[PDB]
């Protein structure tokens, strides 16, 4: 398909998980995904480390009890107010990324199962990175 | 700490699951990282999407029961001889992801629980790759 596109989801909040050093990683990550399918909350960026893993959900309803049930099974931080900034376009996702050189950016994830390149960063930094990516995606 | 420092993994495969239409996203990763495990195999790197997922797994002693595992819950392709590159360093991750302007990427992922960034190449862009992230981070 021939298509450029730039979309924005509001209203994320962004868990960071540093595993605890008595869980192996392979048992961690499925407890971690176990507790996000009992609250049935959709995940639409993850990022890994050694260390611990970052995670998004839309709505913070059931956020309480969340964070209660992962402090079983690591360090827990939260913020709030974030938002989602999905690029739909040979070093491509570069490039794009590039735009994004003067915007605190909290996290990037490439390669899920599509071209496209995905970024989470504060609400107080929606525009600048909009105004960025679409003047470098549609110029 | 006052660490710069550039690191690569070699023997590395990486997945792609399209999730089955049939399946809650949220039901769809549990059951994956529960495939992972069963064959206790650790994930360095994961990428999500709104169709399905990439990851990455150390050795492939168990890759065909994976597969044939992960089957039942989406469309599976795999690209073996990868590695994986990760960078130890406002907006620095983005110069150092523009160092790779030039080089094919098949995954990039930053924001785990440091300010590490992860990305994953073919064995024969490897060099090449690392070169330039070299000569960036230590400039």
């Amino acid at each position: 398909d021939c298509i450029k596109a730039v979309a924005a989801k509001d209203g994320i909040t962004v868990i960071k998980v540093k595993s605890s050093n008595k869980l192996l990683s392979w048992h961690f990550m499925r407890k971690l995904f176990e507790i996000f399918e009992f609250y049935q909350e959709p995940v639409d960026m993850v990022a890994t480390s050694e260390v611990g893993v970052s995670l998004t959900i839309d709505n913070d309803k059931n956020l309480p009890d969340i964070v209660r049930a992962l402090s079983d099974i690591g360090d827990v931080t939260v913020d709030k107010d974030m938002v989602i900034i999905c690029i739909v376009g040979v070093g491509f996702e570069a490039r794009i990324i590039n735009a994004l050189k003067g915007v605190p950016v909290r996290m990037i994830s490439y390669g899920g199962s599509n071209y496209n390149v995905s970024v989470l960063v504060k609400a107080e930094d929606k525009k600048k990175a909009l105004i960025a990516l679409s003047n470098k995606l549609f110029n």
